[PDB]
């Protein structure tokens, strides 16, 4: 008799087993290289090896194939064997066959159609079992993305929230972000994002096959975000006016962006900048399975076309003149993902810097990486995918020329600057900052530092100076707040017996995170500054809200610049510092017992730090696990200079475990204020 079956279970169980439970919505989602349960139910009589012959087949792309490893067919048996696409009976009772499928550790990832045919006697029965998505497996020792520790698996693949470090090298700020990779519809969107990539358009079956490599998927996924022109998720913008969309600084996670992309026929979402590029990249990759973590670099030598020596030409005040010069990025962000690397000499497993921010290049404009981080540390520039570029980012040198008024350019000493400070990514499993500078560089003038600089043909720095034994730095005394007046100080130190009479040029300008300077918001110029011997001198500079408010950026960044001139020996000291102005905290109360499918309430508030009223006030809120939906509340009336603004959001968290709730506040005079609360959700009954 021809055997025929009632239904399939593809199961809930595997989700727990595969670390894809939240992801297992209407669909089955598993990670490659790992057995998964599948139970076949049958009408009347069960499967009998003494007659029934079940062979299984799976298919991925639009052009499946045996050679492209994007199709496979295999028989049911008792044990294992080879080829790695296997099916194996685990148990029978009544009319239900309980069995286990395994896919290889290098099967490509994507949507698969699982079909079953008999061959029971002579008469062939044949039909569609169901569908499942197969992903990378940080758990599968044989998979290329394997991590030894559960901790790091959890952090870099499973955790839907974290931190983007922003602010300033001397005051590191951690913006919270909802990566929400397992949020509904997001996996489906990440597939659409690869089924729409330039190479899938060229060949389709080639691309579908190449998605077994995390280097491919990484390079594709990253590139799709903003660069590559044509189709793409985000449109960049930088000039500081974002009225026709949402400003880059206004996003609290990468979910809405993705849905605004898909929900408007895959069109570039209005307005990202580098950290937004990364956070989205991080989401896509995590979703697919490549452990990825967003990284930030302070004083970043971006858009320098690999140049390891940047030079600047500056007037009698210290002001840069080259409108054909590129400024140093206060910070610039990218991501790192984890994979073995079979396409270069061995020993380069690990983190690879993928930078999805398009950079002007030795020919045109595009993305960067993957490149092993270790290579960048080692000086091994020849290592593939943009190693000279990531290297410049972290290792570029800077020469500051002041210009003497007969055509001559006199060299200045500038200690306040070193490219690639404070490289930051969230710790594993905690909210603390990990500092990863050491994975990129060796300490200055160490044995190993110069070993690496040789392999990069850098050298040419430093073991050098002009020595006048005067130093200068910029000091802030204490922290200062957006909306305040406050002072910063030029700090000169004279450690000799000479008494100099000096010129000192102090300048504060509003700036943006990538480096664009605005108008000055305070200046003090001194022409007979008396520095007495073996002494120190602090020169005050008043910076007024009334003076930075018009042009201040949502990054709340002000650059202080100072030039000390010794006229007798013609000596030039330069000191620069980027300040960050604090926003008010967002006070967040969590009301009720945090419980699964139980109403929760979030009380959210801040107090107005400006001396003028806030209008158009709005809070926004989201968090994977806490709401299925972004939530917003517009507060109708102005909030005056004194007072507070408070409102409640209703939440209905559908998942247990820890979740960051992330909140944005917006207003006419005060934008992109951020907040977060860690909420642990327990069980209902
Ligand atoms: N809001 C804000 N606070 C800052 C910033 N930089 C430093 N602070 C805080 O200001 C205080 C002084 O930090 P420092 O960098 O030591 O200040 P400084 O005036 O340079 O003094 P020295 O370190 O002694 O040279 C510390 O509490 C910092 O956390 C900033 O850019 N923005």
């Amino acid at each position: 008799e021809l055997v025929l079956e009632r239904c399939d279970l593809e199961l809930e169980t595997n989700g727990r087993d595969h670390h894809t439970a939240d992801l297992c919505r209407e669909k089955l989602v598993v990670r490659r290289g790992q057995p998964f349960w599948l139970t076949l139910h049958f009408e009347g009589r069960n499967y009998e090896a003494s007659v029934d012959s079940l062979t299984f087949s799976v298919v991925t792309g639009p052009a499946p194939s045996q050679e492209a490893g994007t199709k496979a067919r295999f028989p049911l048996r008792d044990a294992v064997e080879e080829g790695d696409w296997t099916a194996t009976v685990v148990d029978q009772q009544d009319c239900t066959l309980s069995l286990q499928l395994t896919t290889p550790a290098n099967a490509p990832i994507g949507l698969y159609r699982l079909s079953l045919e008999a061959s029971t006697g002579y008469q062939g029965s044949s039909f569609v079992l169901g569908h499942f998505i197969l992903l990378f497996n940080a758990w599968c020792p044989a998979d290329a993305v394997y991590l030894d520790s559960e901790e790091e698996r959890q952090e870099y693949v499973l955790t839907q929230q974290g931190f983007i470090y922003q602010g300033s090298a001397k005051f590191i700020k951690n913006i919270p972000w909802n990566f929400g990779q397992f949020e509904d519809g997001i996996l489906d969107i990440c597939l659409i994002l690869l089924d729409v990539n330039p190479k899938f358009l060229k060949n389709a079956g080639r691309d579908c096959s190449r998605r077994s490599s995390p280097v491919y998927v990484g390079r594709v996924v990253s590139g799709m975000v903003n660069c590559n022109d044509d189709q793409g998720v985000l449109l960049g913008r930088w000039d500081n006016n974002y009225g026709d969309g949402v400003s880059p600084m206004s996003w609290i996670g990468s979910v809405d962006i993705l849905r605004r992309w898909k929900n408007h026929g895959c069109q570039r979402v209005k307005y990202g900048q580098c950290w937004v590029f990364a956070a989205v990249a991080c989401t896509v990759l995590r979703c697919l399975g490549i452990p990825t973590r967003v990284v930030t670099n302070y004083n970043s030598a971006h858009d320098q076309n690999s140049n390891l020596l940047i030079e600047y030409f500056r007037n009698e005040f210290g002001e840069i003149q080259g409108d054909k010069s590129e400024m140093i990025w206060n910070f610039h962000c990218w991501v790192e993902s984890w994979m073995t690397r079979p396409d270069l000499q061995p020993g380069y497993e690990g983190w690879q810097a993928l930078d999805p921010t398009p950079q002007e290049k030795s020919e045109g404009t595009y993305c960067c990486g993957p490149v092993p981080v270790r290579a960048i540390k080692e000086g091994d520039l020849s290592t593939k995918y943009d190693a000279p570029f990531v290297f410049a980012e972290v290792n570029a040198d800077v020469v500051d020329w002041i210009q003497q008024d007969d055509g001559s350019v006199h060299k200045s000493i500038n200690r306040s600057l070193i490219v690639g400070l404070k490289i930051s990514t969230k710790s594993v499993g905690r909210d603390e900052r990990e500092d990863i500078t050491h994975t990129y560089k060796y300490p200055e003038g160490s044995s190993e530092e110069r070993e690496a600089f040789t392999r990069a043909n850098h050298l040419n720095k430093l073991a050098e100076k002009e020595e006048t034994g005067m130093a200068m730095r910029i000091r802030v005394g204490q922290s200062m707040n957006m909306g305040s007046d406050f002072d910063v100080f030029a700090h000169i130190t004279n450690n000799t017996a000479e008494e100099y009479v000096c010129r000192l040029l102090l300048c504060a300008r509003t700036v943006s995170y990538n480096g664009i300077l605005g108008p000055e918001c305070g200046t003090k110029y001194l022409l007979n500054l008396n520095l007495e011997p073996f002494s120190e001198k602090s020169v005050p500079l008043c910076i007024l809200y009334e003076k930075y408010r018009d042009c201040l950026t949502e990054s709340n960044l002000i650059k202080v610049r100072a030039l000390l001139v010794e006229p007798v020996i013609n000596s030039y000291l330069l000191a620069e510092r980027d300040l960050y102005l604090e926003n008010p905290e967002i006070k967040i109360r969590i009301l009720g017992e945090p419980k699964q499918k139980r109403k929760l309430v979030a009380e959210v508030s801040l107090q107005n730090p400006l001396p003028v009223a806030l209008e158009g006030c709005t809070f926004t809120v989201e968090g994977a696990g806490l709401t299925e939906e972004q939530k917003t509340v517009e507060i109708p009336d102005p909030v005056e200079a004194g007072e507070e603004v408070k409102v409640r959001m209703d939440l209905l968290p559908l998942h247990m475990g820890l979740h960051k709730l992330v909140v944005n506040f917006e207003s006419d005079k005060l934008k992109a204020v951020k907040g977060f609360r860690n909420v642990i959700i327990g069980p209902a009954l």
